[PDB]
This record gives structure tokens, sequence and C-alpha cells, in this order.
């Protein structure tokens, strides 16, 4: 056994973003001092595979979430050990295609 306590805190914390529908969001956040975290959606256990996309360098931390949803939509959290910082993710939804006239967009 060796003296390896780890403990950090949220320097930077999580700030609003935005996104459209369907498009994947990415989040940004930085610690006090490097550290692991861990990003849980609705209560949820996420984990890195193709839905989501977990990478990070040194510190700043990064998460993507693949295939934005208007389900999506609600408030995502993120534990990195002493403390927890939420934030709002806003998903626009993509429009529909009606009768119209364009062709070439050089004019």
């Amino acid at each position: 056994g060796s003296s390896g306590s780890s403990g950090a805190r949220f320097t930077e914390g999580l700030r609003n973003e935005e996104a459209m529908e369907g498009a994947t969001a990415t989040l940004q956040c930085e610690l006090s001092k490097a550290a692991p975290v861990e990003w849980r959606k609705g209560l949820e256990a996420l984990r890195d595979g193709d839905k989501y996309s977990l990478r990070q360098d040194g510190a700043v931390c990064e998460l993507q979430i693949h295939g934005l949803a208007m389900a999506d939509n609600g408030v995502y959290s993120c534990v990195c050990g002493q403390e927890r910082t939420s934030a709002t993710l806003t998903v626009r939804a993509l429009p529909a295609r009606f009768i119209e006239d364009s062709g070439p967009s050089s004019g």
C-alpha cells in the first residue's frame, strides 16, 4: 500500500452547449489538475465505444455524443471525483424539405 489519494476540483466547470439534431455534441471542461473523470447522462453510466467518444489531453476533458436527438436534450453530469458539474444541451430540430426552386449557389 502506498499513499496515492486522488482528488481534483472543477476550476473551469462545464458551460452551456448548443448543437443541432443528429449532430455530434461536444462538451469541454478543465480540472484543477490532471485526473480521471466520469460522465453520466440522466443518471446513466456512459461508456466509451461508438455512440460516445471519450478522449482528453492531460487535464482538459472532452466528451462527444454521436447521434443527437430530442431525447438527448436534458442535463449531463460529470463526476471527476471530489465534485461534479452539470451542463445543458440544446438540440435544435432539423427543418423539412418543401417545394422550392434552386440550383447553383454561385451568383
